[PDB]
């Protein structure tokens, strides 16, 4: 049994490691091996892994992207498109226009997107010719990408993560005292664009109990959650309130740069690091990787296990077409992923997960089509895009600004 | 056969009229009697229409609602929930939360939909209790108010009408010397939110011929229709160009001021008028009174003719739900409105459609329920709504301002 | 314009040069061009066509296929694969068995479309590749190839066409003494399996009166109409009366063999024929010639009429599949076919429509994968199909017999 | 926290099982007490004093005199008792041979007229429940499947679900097979109740599908599915659509045997004798072949009572298992079984040849729901022509009214 993971340099790829070895006791894991574009980055992280490992499994670098997946029972996809100055661009450009510029979230998640795809497609019809493997992602925007691969490449055996899901069940848990296991939650939308109708914890509806812990400037009000009554993604924020988050985005430093600063902190570390440091914390992608690690697990047996995913609704949510893509509990079993029933969703969430799918599409369209004309359709087309008279200045600058990347025309 | 019109006094009525005597002469009109909560300005302008008239049908007044609509086949709404009183609230009041203010769109629209439902509510129970006749509905929202009669109050005969078709239709037949019936469509979306994406006169295609006439005509630039490649409903301005929209209409007069001096205007020549004066062209409502005459006369006769009309989309458009209230093609023939297989919409068109239906059921909701909560969470879902920081501020204003129309609870 | 006919030497062909004489006032007709693999028979049959034509149009015969679709804008299949000897092993061969044995309806149905397939494959494929014209099928099993043509080969402008709404029309007008296109159909089901829910004649709701007519007129008792309230195509006596038309149809001479003697009288007379002779009303497809000029006027023109057709449901019945091919009423203008809508269907209805569609596809699939085993299973699941006792025999003669038409692996 | 389980039929001679079933589960699952109801009181009490003496006052066991009393504080509710007895099985099943038609306890007409006799007492009994004590119900009363698709989707009430013997029984032997548990066996496994189609099995996660459908061939003799069957149309079989698919087989074999209802009165005497002394189960009661039906109903309770999560092949609405049949559809489906909650898993598209059985069967059910409904002769009419193996046109009235002077005592229809 093989993993290899793409984007072997990344920050979290400790906090994977680990995460491989807790399961390691449960499943059989030969090798895991590595492979990055940035071979000096990548040694440091890889390096520090091998002294975490200790000879428990095999720990390979591999210098192509072919010569990882080759083998691989399960694909890691763990790179970012474009680097942290793709990032940078993706949240300032947009601020210029008085847009929400934010990573995966509106114009920077669409400029995210652009970059992504040509890689997943390049990275998905390797992975396709030779081992088949089920491909593990966190690239973002993660639930866009797995719309594309899902419905476009109609590559099956691609399911897409996000972190939210399980820091919402880990914030719940320990709230009651309780396993991971323990809760279970009516949850969908799209990845980032979630929504939580019900939890329960050993069973019992606590959904209440929630609701008022909730209660006891930047977050959601009191009668909020009265009226609305869904617990909703952080991430709701850009689009609810909008003129705070801009407001807070356009008067600091960009996100991106002091997630690059604590990078910088945490390779330094890696260096001579025999424990995974502190400071892996102060990243708000933390738990991403435990996510993963627990999915190959119950991939790989027979128990039957919950893991919220992204992944083809197929009856989850009723008032739903079957194939949005979306982010919703699945029983894991076997290599296989059963979408389960959840019944209707809310109408409030409805307005937003129908807009940004259709954004999703338009999207996926343009750049299939590497359409100039048709990214400016998708672009007018998302909840937090630009005005007409704002658009085509907008886009020749994201253009322009992504041309090692992207090219339309 | 007998029809009643219910806004007698309204300005456009002497045009309804024009429009009903021009079919009189394909379809047996007895009587239209007319209604109106005010009624000496009803009987200045029914003097009028007497004199139009001249004894072709007889012309009667009722004093209730309920002699009007008794013995009648088709009952024509077209009365203004609150007057140009409440017009002007809907498009003031959200003005200073840096939101659109307008008659029909966002939260003018949702206040003025709050007003009409009640008063439609108890009128549809009437004529449904009595005489059971084809309503055909002008009142404003249009579109959202046959969602509400369709869907939840379940009154099947209840046609939801609006000019922007049947001027769309006029201004094609001009452009290629042909009859209204001679174009033919692709057309769907919401009342006020629509779409055109094929248009044929006399079988020929000649969508492009009809782009390319576009540009050669505040409104969309030229790259809009390339990239887009949809025909727009003008009030998708509002949506598309908020920013420009917002300065438009809150650095002049409200429009509901200046229809007032219009109307004003309008009924001092009603008095001595012989002829319809040109000044009645300054309103922008012109050429209902052609869709719903021949609307009547269409569902008087075994011809089958095409309308596009406010109705249940069974299929008209594939992917969107049955149920979906749109303003769609419809073969129109003895009493019965069939929907017309027109294939997939298009996913920029399908992005706000979906949130604006999504929008008008949670407004729906909220009214049946009597509910405060509700109407915030309606409030806070349509694509121009207000922020969560303005939701409650801008609601208590709405509700204040609406107090002898509506009470929430 | 050219028309191609396919099956030139039918008995039927010279009702159909009527039919197109007919509407050649109407629509400009240049030539109509023939083509059958039996070119004696043709040439008897196309000699009389000339002396009923009198070069209104040009009548041209072609020696192949391709040489009549070639320029064609409209290809009419009306060929029967296998000829009246293939009818013949279709009526008697499943009588062995106890089962009905039918020209188009149950195990003669199934080996009659196994006949069919492969030519309408190689025919459609020639003429998407050439002319790209519009077919329409009289050729037997209708509605399935239909379903074949449609679904599976994925030819969009292939119009399947049958008898029996044009009859049921006809005799409604004349019931009522009106037009036939004043009378206007709630109509649905599979090709020989329809069914009528109301009935309007001018706009009036005349189905009680057609119910009470149908008691004053082998037929189904009135308790039948009094409890499943549908008009009920004909040829549902096979499925709810089986054993008496099992009984009818064994202890009488095979419908085949006696059109073989009635097509052997009609061929004579064509020798020397100066006007159509009565004896072609001892056939029973008469009126499928109004039924196809008809369409192809109404297809020509821009006017827009209602025909009965096979085509893709589309939402017509709202509880039925898009993708079922049904037999429904259409608005056919300007080279296109609509879908009106119907609402719902009859669970009634629905228990013999999904049960073939079913049993339609199984032989479909079986075909496509040249499988015996599938055939087997499709042969099953006819409602009129064989036992599993009988299955294999009966399989075993049906393919000896079609030896010629269809090879099973 | 304490719980309490009603038997709604406690004089079935399957009751012994059931409480063993429940008695094994009592150790993972806390039961205070089984309260029994029936309409024959001297009948129960026999089975009743047998399952004190195997109870051994693990639990209480109780008997109510009222179905009220019965369900007032129940968690579970298990119905399990036969509207008619089996002198309405008896019509069931002889009624229709005279008409050359297929008679069968719940297929076919005799499903229809046992549908008839069941609606007005489960519409009672739901309704009970309903205002009392919200329990969820576990119906084994036949027709399950139709008797699920009324209380669903016409009394709309969430908590009933339907359970049939079948699905375990198929588990078991492919358990048997493999030496592997029962939970190690995961099925793709659709249709209706009686009318159900296996496309896929995995053992431990191994797609096995191959090596069942060999070990079938090497496996009553003239009455199964030929070799040729299998490898046509690819699916297992419920044995019920042996009357479908093997109709004039199946009716020449019932028609010159005795009525099975007759037969089954004969074993229930005897059981019903050797329960006044037994200590333990009979073997005889595996004559009767509602064996592990007790077992299916009390690994529901227990997965129920949970929150780990098991797979029960359980009688509920489609909600998407099957994505190319309505949502709506009551079908029979595994479903991921958890804290009082049925969730439907995917299983993505099922197989033509099956659809043509369940849209039937399924527009045949709703029809019959609606005569009873509207308590109409001409509907019931409608529907006894729409089964597959209904009528003729020639023989529905009469049959009809042969049906409805048999159930006077339980239906009226006008
Ligand atoms: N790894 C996680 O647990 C985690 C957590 C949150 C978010 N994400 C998402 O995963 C992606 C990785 O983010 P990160 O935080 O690890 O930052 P990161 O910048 O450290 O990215 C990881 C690595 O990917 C490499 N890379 C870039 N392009 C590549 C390509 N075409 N092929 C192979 N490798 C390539 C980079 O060299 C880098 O070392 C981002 O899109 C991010 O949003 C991951
Ligand atoms: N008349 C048209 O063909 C037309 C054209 C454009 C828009 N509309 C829509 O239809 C409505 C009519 O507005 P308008 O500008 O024509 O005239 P308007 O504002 O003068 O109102 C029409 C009449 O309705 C009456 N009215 C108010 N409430 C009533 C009630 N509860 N019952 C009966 N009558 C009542 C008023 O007294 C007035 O005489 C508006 O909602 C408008 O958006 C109508
Ligand atoms: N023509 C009509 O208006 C009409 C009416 C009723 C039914 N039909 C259907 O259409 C078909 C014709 O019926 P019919 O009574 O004329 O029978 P038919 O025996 O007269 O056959 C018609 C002609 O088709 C020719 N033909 C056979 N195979 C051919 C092939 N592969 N390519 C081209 N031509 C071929 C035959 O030689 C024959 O001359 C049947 O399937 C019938 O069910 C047609
Ligand atoms: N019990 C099982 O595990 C099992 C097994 C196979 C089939 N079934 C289905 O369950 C039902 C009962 O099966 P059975 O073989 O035990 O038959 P059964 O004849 O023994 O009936 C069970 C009990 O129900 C009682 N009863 C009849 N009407 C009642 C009513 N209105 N209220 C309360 N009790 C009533 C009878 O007195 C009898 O004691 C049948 O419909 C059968 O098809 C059950
Ligand atoms: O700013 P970062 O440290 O990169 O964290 C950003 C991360 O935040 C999490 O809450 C989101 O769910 C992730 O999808 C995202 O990648
Ligand atoms: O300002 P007004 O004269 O009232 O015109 C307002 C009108 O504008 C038209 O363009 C809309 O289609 C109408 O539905 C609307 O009511
Ligand atoms: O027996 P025949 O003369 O060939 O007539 C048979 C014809 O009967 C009609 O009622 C059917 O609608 C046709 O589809 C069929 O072909
Ligand atoms: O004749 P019986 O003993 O009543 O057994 C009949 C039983 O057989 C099983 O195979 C069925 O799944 C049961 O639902 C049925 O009731």
């Amino acid at each position: 049994m093989r993993i290899a993971v793409i984007g072997g340099g990344s920050s979290y790829t400790p906090e994977l490691v680990k995460g491989l070895l807790d399961i390691s006791e449960d499943v059989r894991i030969d090798e895991v091996i590595f492979y990055d574009i940035d071979e000096e980055k990548q040694k440091i992280v890889v390096d520090f892994v091998k002294r975490l490992v200790k000879d428990r499994f095999k720990v390979l670098i591999s210098d192509t992207f072919e010569g990882a997946v080759v083998d691989a029972k399960y694909v890691i996809f763990q790179f970012r498109p474009g680097g942290l100055k793709g990032r940078e661009n993706d949240e300032g450009i947009p601020l210029k226009y008085g847009l929400i510029g934010q990573e995966t979230t509106g114009v920077g998640g669409f400029s995210a997107a652009l970059r992504a795809f040509p890689i997943v497609e390049e990275y998905v019809d390797t992975v396709r010719k030779t081992s088949n493997a089920t491909i593990v992602n966190f690239t973002n925007p993660s639930g866009h990408i797995t719309e594309f691969v899902r419905n476009y490449l109609e590559y099956e055996k691609f399911i897409g993560l996000c972190n939210v899901p399980i820091n919402f069940i880990r914030e719940i848990a320990e709230m009651f005292s309780a396993r991971l296991e323990d809760v279970f939650l009516k949850y969908y939308g799209l990845n980032h664009l979630s929504f939580i109708e019900k939890v329960f914890v050993k069973g019992e509806d606590v959904t209440e109990k929630v609701f008022e812990n909730l209660k006891l400037d930047e977050d959601f009000p009191t009668w909020f959650y009265d009226s609305v009554r869904l617990i909703v993604n952080p991430y709701l924020r850009y689009y609810l309130m909008e003129k705070k988050m801009f407001k807070k985005i356009s008067t600091h430093e960009l996100r991106a740069r002091e997630v690059m600063k604590i990078e910088k902190e945490l390779f330094e570390k890696y260096r001579t690091a025999v424990e995974i440091p502190e400071e892996l914390t102060k990243r708000g992608g933390s738990m991403y990787s435990t996510a993963a690690a627990h999915l190959i697990r119950d991939l790989e047996t027979d128990e039957g296990k919950i893991h919220i995913v992204n992944t083809r609704n197929n009856g989850s949510i009723e008032n739903l077409p079957d194939d949005y893509v979306l982010e919703i509990p699945c029983y894991v079993r076997s290599g296989r992923v059963h979408t389960l029933s959840q019944g209707k969703g809310d109408h409030f969430a409805l307005s937003f997960i129908h807009a940004v799918k259709m954004y999703e599409r338009l999207t996926i369209e343009a750049y299939l089509k590497r359409s100039k004309k048709l990214a400016l359709k998708a672009l007018l087309s998302h909840p937090l895009g630009p005005d007409v008279e704002d658009a085509k200045d907008l886009l020749e600058e994201i253009l322009e600004a992504n041309r090692e990347y992207v090219k339309l025309g």
